[PDB]
DNA sequence: GTATTGACTTAAAGTCTAACCTATAGGATACTTACCAGGGACACGGCG
């Protein structure tokens, strides 16, 4: 509940250094394995 | 001294050929979030 608050209020801030904001925005997405992999490709 | 021609050799190109740089591509086990001051003035967010 509080750490709900917490955690997106701190969803919400820049962190200036543009190497943490971008360090940041990389994990938004998760990985993937090899089927994923393959399936993607065949996609492309 | 100042008017010439006929050779006689020479550096500077002008060019063809060869090697030595240069722009560029590629590489398949798997690896997935880096790292001691003060002193004054002005502006922004909280609280009453």
């Amino acid at each position: 509940e509080a750490l709900r608050q917490a955690r997106k209020d701190a969803e919400l801030t820049a962190s200036a250094d543009s190497v943490r904001a971008y360090l940041k925005q990389i994990g938004k997405v998760a990985l993937l394995n090899a089927e994923e992999e393959v399936e993607l490709a065949k996609r492309i």
